[PDB]
């Protein structure tokens, strides 16, 4: 597995989409708080154009996989896991407080 504080810090673009077609896109900045807790700050917007922002984290908790959580200024609360696929690409799968199931991707940017 990747080393959390080696791998995740940086700027990423994201796209998340639910099975019903709701979609969020935006940019995140990740930085370590500790080696087991990577903080996320993000700005983005839903597919209806509504701007959102918020915070989240990637954490070491379970023995099996990274924990992923994000909370949005429009009230969306997201909790799930992720799978690193390459040096610049991470897939995510999560449940939302609105009852939706999402999949999505982070794509690493320069700066």
């Amino acid at each position: 597995m990747v080393d959390a504080a080696q791998y995740f810090p940086g700027t990423w673009e994201f796209r998340f989409r639910s099975s019903d077609g709701k979609e969020y896109r935006g940019t995140v900045e990740m930085q370590p708080r500790t080696p087991t807790e990577i903080e996320i700050r993000f700005k983005g917007q839903s597919s209806d154009g509504r701007p959102v922002e918020g915070r989240g984290s990637i954490e070491v908790r379970s023995p099996y996989e990274y924990r992923f959580e994000m909370q949005s200024s429009d009230g969306a609360r997201w909790e799930g896991t992720l799978q690193v696929r390459s040096p610049d690409s991470v897939e995510v799968r999560f449940k939302s407080s609105d009852g939706r199931e999402y999949s999505g991707e982070f794509r690493r940017q320069e700066g």
